[PDB]
């Protein structure tokens, strides 16, 4: 990659054009050349010539696919300044940010409308259930209801999604359980629980644990009735950070028993004093796992009346041999928060100051397992936690050793393994297509040119689309309107959003110039304009230019069809879920197999 200038890639459906301008004014304010331009298929060529070390400086697609290239370690982190955040939406920053970093600059929100003809269709339908009919009537006028491009699985989406299918499950219970019980003959507590751990390119690793704790002291301590602790955690990095670590986030609460209502009727221990406000925290772990010794430090604090923990690990020894996000559960529940009618139930910290011992099997599936034994005690002011582990039958080239697991905790935000495109409302969305297909309403050869040029030319009343295609139509002086998507099943047809982003090459010798670009000229008023006036870009991401779209009725049909779809993911599996619905769409379409058959391969492919 040449230093010393900038070389973008977008997509050609984009305003290159207008996007080229904005890197002639960047030249004239400093000399310095932008090269814009559009590859076919540049989504498969990045990955491929960047993994090499060569490419763009600056590469432009919707969202979706940054995850994988983040993964693949193909984008340079940005950390703008706070300033720079401020000017542009939070939903749109949501987008470009990748279990934990920000991987991109968010440009623009894009969702497919329905676009139609006014002078051929004045009102156009509510349902895609009365387009059969409508087709029918315009047919033997000489014109057709709806073309689409319908060899891209983005615009057939909105409406296998409506009555129920998706890609991946969202987890809206994002705690994970503990249930704790009382050990009366180690006179303390006892545990087994999972962790799920996503693997890299799909597949989760499972982690059964085995846990039992003991008291240090001969005092007194509270053994409880059953109960949880529901914990969350985020996993995170430090930019100035160079060792080999991790920072973490967690919030823990206890939860199980209910106050019953006798206890309203006519209506804590000497360790808890010691946890009433925040306390530091040390960690220390010495390892071994297959014989790759090595140890972990860390340091933070506690505050147990938020349940909250703030800590930063480091490998002490260099590169750590297994993966960060399975020593989470080894690397002090005395933090927990327990409401007040569930204090008599901590056994953490009734064992304080003295401590406890806390051991665990670790079993790996299919894989090694870990045991470790630490000592939970107050050395003065901190608490400490200090780790012995052992790990052993690990395969040097599987998941743990080989580090191949993702960087993020329990799953996730998206059950990997709950895929939905071949549900009964998937199916339904599909058959509908399929049976327009079949009963000559539309054509299963229909590509993005074809649709388009037939909306252009008037010979279709409604096609379905982005806000990119504007412009064309604008060209051509269709009288058009751009409007919410038929509804499917008395459903909102449901549009995966995307954000048009710009992310940097991790390859690339000109990242501070990038930066500058990108801030500094194109996430402008001026800048953006300048694309926009070329193809609109949709929704931007720059409050103070999005004010000027907001009066714009197209754009007001974008942010409602927007709201009604679900913003796409950026998870690395994102590229199997489009390759699998893009094989199942085109081959059902086609007649190559029923829905039904089709669905069912798709969701095999992706899991
Ligand atoms: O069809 C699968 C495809 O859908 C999306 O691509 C969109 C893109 O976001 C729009 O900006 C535009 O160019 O139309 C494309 C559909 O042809 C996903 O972003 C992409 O990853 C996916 O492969």
């Amino acid at each position: 990659i040449e230093e010393g200038k900038l070389v973008i890639w977008i997509n050609g459906d984009k305003g290159y054009n207008g996007l080229a301008e904005v890197g002639k004014k960047f030249e004239k304010d400093t000399g310095i050349k932008v090269t814009v331009e559009h590859p076919d298929k540049l989504e498969e060529k990045f990955p491929q010539v960047a993994a090499t070390g060569d490419g763009p400086d600056i590469i432009f697609w919707a969202h979706d696919r940054f995850g994988g290239y983040a993964q693949s370690g193909l984008l340079a982190e940005i950390t703008p300044d706070k300033a720079f955040q401020d000017k542009l939406y939070p939903f749109t920053w949501d987008a470009v940010r990748y279990n934990g970093k920000l991987i991109a600059y968010p440009i623009a929100v894009e969702a497919l409308s329905l676009i139609y003809n006014k002078d051929l269709l004045p009102n156009p339908p509510k349902t895609w259930e009365e387009i059969p009919a409508l087709d029918k009537e315009l047919k033997a006028k000489g014109k057709s209801a709806l073309m689409f491009n319908l060899q891209e699985p983005y615009f057939t989406w909105p409406l296998i999604a409506a009555d129920g299918g998706y890609a991946f499950k969202y987890e809206n219970h994002l705690s994970h359980n503990v249930y704790i019980m009382a050990d009366k003959q180690k006179n303390g507590i006892k545990a087994n629980f999972k962790i799920r751990h996503n693997i890299e390119d799909g597949g989760v690793q499972l982690a059964y644990h085995y846990q039992q704790n003991t008291p240090i002291g001969d005092g007194p301590v509270l053994l409880p009735d059953n109960h949880y602790l529901s914990t969350q955690s985020k996993l995170s990095k430090d930019p100035n950070e160079k060792r080999d670590h991790m920072v973490l986030l967690e919030f823990v609460t206890a939860a199980g028993i209910t106050l019953g209502m006798d206890e309203l009727y006519k209506g804590v221990s000497k360790g808890e004093e010691l946890f009433t406000g925040v306390v530091p925290i040390l960690v220390e772990l010495d390892g071994d796992v297959n014989g790759h010794k090595f140890s972990v430090s860390g340091e933070g604090e506690g505050d147990a009346t938020y349940g909250k923990l703030t800590l930063k690990f480091i490998c002490t020894t260099g590169k750590l041999p297994v993966p960060w996000p399975t020593l989470v559960t080894t690397l002090v529940q005395c933090f927990s928060r327990y409401p007040d009618h569930m204090k008599q139930h901590d056994f953490f910290k009734s064992a304080m100051p003295e401590g406890y011992i806390q051991e665990r099997t670790i079993f790996f599936k299919d894989d090694g397992n870990y045991k470790t034994r630490a000592e939970v005690k107050f050395e003065g002011d901190t608490l400490v936690n200090r780790i012995e582990l052992k790990g052993i039958d690990f395969k040097e080239d599987g998941n743990i050793l080989g580090h191949k697991l993702e960087y993020n905790f329990n799953g996730g935000k998206y059950d990997i393994k709950d895929v939905g495109v071949d549900n009964a409302g998937a199916k339904a969305g599909l058959t509908f297509l399929v049976d327009l297909i079949k009963n000559k309403h539309m054509n299963a050869d229909t590509d993005y040119s074809i649709a388009e040029a037939a909306f252009n030319k008037g010979e279709t009343a409604m096609t379905i689309n982005g806000p990119w295609a504007w412009s064309n139509i604008d060209t051509s002086k269709v009288n058009y309107g751009v409007t919410v998507l038929p509804t499917f099943k008395g459903q909102p047809s449901k549009p995966f959003v995307g954000v048009l982003s710009a992310g940097i090459n991790a390859a690339s010798p000109n990242k501070e110039l990038a930066k500058e670009f990108l801030e500094n000229y194109l996430l402008t008023d001026e800048g953006l304009e300048a694309v926009n006036k070329d193809k609109p870009l949709g929704a931007v991401a720059l409050k103070s230019y999005e004010e000027e779209l907001v009066k714009d009725p197209r754009i007001a049909a974008t942010m409602e069809n927007a709201q009604k779809g679900e913003i796409m993911p950026n998870i690395p599996q994102m590229s199997a879920f489009w390759y699998a619905v893009r094989t199942a769409v085109i081959n059902a379409a086609s007649g190559r197999q029923t829905v039904d058959e089709d669905l069912k391969d798709a969701q095999t492919r992706i899991t």
